[PDB]
């Protein structure tokens, strides 16, 4: 069923900001594990669904409840990393270039400048007390306004919050290169953020 | 698919400990809503499963993630209330009579007496800071030892924790009769707890 | 230390939308319990602070960790209900009258109309799967934009999210009058929401 | 106020199971940050306490609520890592030697063997979906029975759960050596677990 996506850059294309060593593990091992876990979880739930169809008991319901956590976690890991690679690019492919169009206008109007939005996001990233993510989002329910939200583990933004830029704050995203110095990673990553993709996501809603 | 279970007592059979007014609403309205929500949630997930089978995208994954919370919540509400009615009985049907067999032995060995186990459980119930449940459980992974655990909302015990007695701490479980005096409800309910059923659950594992 | 605030209306002043019976219990019992718990929690933490000052052990730290949950919960219950009464008013005191000034402008620009903002908030209230709150907020970090957020239990909005209108979704807020029909309560309460106060909160930031 | 504890082994004393490189960062950087954050958090709360003493407002309460998360997180990080080093030892100091006394008896009676308890704990560690910990505990409320519990982030065991062995599952605990292969780390660490200390903790309760 679900598979790893293809990359638009080889593993070392984001150096010196993110190492090829990190990207290789992050994609081939971490992302793949979420792919596998999500495939497995949805399979198990199909099976339990059929079991419940013939025997709709509290006992059968309990097992379904048990599996929904793995659907959430692995589904989240699958989708978050897909967002992540797609909002990263080498400088040679426009990584680090500022956003355009309606997204650029909204950023200036709401935050004053891109740098102010990046500062806010770095504060949110440093504030993740555990594993998690920060997302720059477009909120479709309050007039399409930008915000920045944190999630923990592989929780994600759904429904009316549209993700524009995802930034991974799990330690595996930086530890081999930056070790404990997560703030240096949060600072560096903007040099390869694909704001063209964020602008397209803002438009597509 | 899932339906409300039948009751072994008419709504007013647990008076003066739980009113007929409460039982009527709790069963016909609250439990039914969880039945409906669980049926609806599993349906939506079957649909999304088929959508993912043909198009395994991060976008399609996001929608599945979104629905798993309703599967957990409504599935939990369905199963918890099923446990609840089945561990309640009027005095005329042995409600309030102490447990028997291997459960009775474990209670005395671990807690000293039933009253001590009830005290602990009432402390756990009063400590639910929000809506939730206390469950007396048998833990299959540590040698079958008894414990008491709290859950919030419609979260439940799964896997190696076997529920023996479920006690509802949501305000709808008591408010019409006891209003804010939840401790009076926690005290009263033991008079109609079906420890015969708890003993059977302990044996069945 | 902290005490219950005074009310700007007698308990029955919000009828037929919220009963005097509910307001009496909600204020004299529920709010008072949070007042007491918050006072007690901060006292215990002062004591533990002094203990740690003389003996900064992991053991002493563990006890402080244990008490911070009661500070959060009771502190939240204290502050949320204070917000709540202050954003409610009888019709004779302007309850139900639409907001004014910069808040009114922001609502129309972001949501199209007050009714649309109320609809969104009612969706958020019905979506609280357990006990909790919805808050209409002003977000100071994204240019002062309005949003609506849910919290569970007595969790609250802090820091850059300024609460403008708080709506209690705990069952004790409605059960005596509406029982399970929470949607009827969410619909009715807007008739006595004090939008003058929300407008002042929006300005004061 | 709180400070880093002294180690009973130099950083490389747990090789080849945990590298000196990891221990150096884990102690000097990670643990120190929690020390600093806990000191800072308790200071801020003392200040807010005094502010509330003179002005017990919902506004002042909101700020205290805001700080309790940092007390929990950093307090937890401080205490968890203190537990951690104290339950690790080089083989030359008895690391890896089985527990003794009443703890050894309880393990055999409840789990059948130490290996079975270790297997269960490794399952719990691999099941932490994010950052967190597994703790082998003695539960004082159910007759002193052993169990294994998971926590997330720097959440900890408090009150009636006595921690006997703490095992860190944050990625920084293993990533430099094992990278994604967390199961290899969970397997290896038992070779340097200080079961003498766990046995003393079991006795001291
Ligand atoms: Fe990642
Ligand atoms: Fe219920
Ligand atoms: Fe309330
Ligand atoms: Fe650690």
């Amino acid at each position: 069923k679900v598979t790893l996506p293809d990359l638009k850059w080889d593993f070392g294309a984001l150096e010196p900001y993110i190492s090829g060593q990190i990207n290789e593990l992050h994609y081939t091992k971490h992302h793949q594990t979420y792919v596998n876990g999500f495939n497995t979880a949805v399979d198990q739930f199909q099976e339990l669904s059929d079991l419940l169809a013939k025997e709709p008991s509290p006992a059968n319901a309990r097992k379904m409840i048990a599996i929904q956590q793995n659907i959430k976690f692995h589904g989240g890991g699958f989708t978050n990393h897909c967002l992540f690679w797609e909002n990263l690019a080498p400088e040679s492919q426009g990584g680090g270039e500022p956003p355009t169009g309606a997204l650029a206008k909204a950023i200036d109007e709401q935050f004053g400048s891109l740098d102010e939005l990046i500062k806010l996001t770095n504060t949110k990233l440093a504030g993740v007390q555990g594993s998690g993510w920060a997302f720059i989002v477009k909120n479709l329910s309050n007039g399409g306004k930008l915000d920045v939200v944190q999630t923990y583990n592989q929780d994600t933004v759904t429904g009316p919050l549209v993700p524009l830029v995802a930034i991974d704050a799990w330690e595996h995203a930086y530890y081999l290169q930056y070790q404990n110095k997560k703030a240096d990673y949060f600072k560096a990553i903007w040099n390869v953020v694909n704001w063209k993709e964020a602008s397209r996501r803002f438009d597509a809603g």
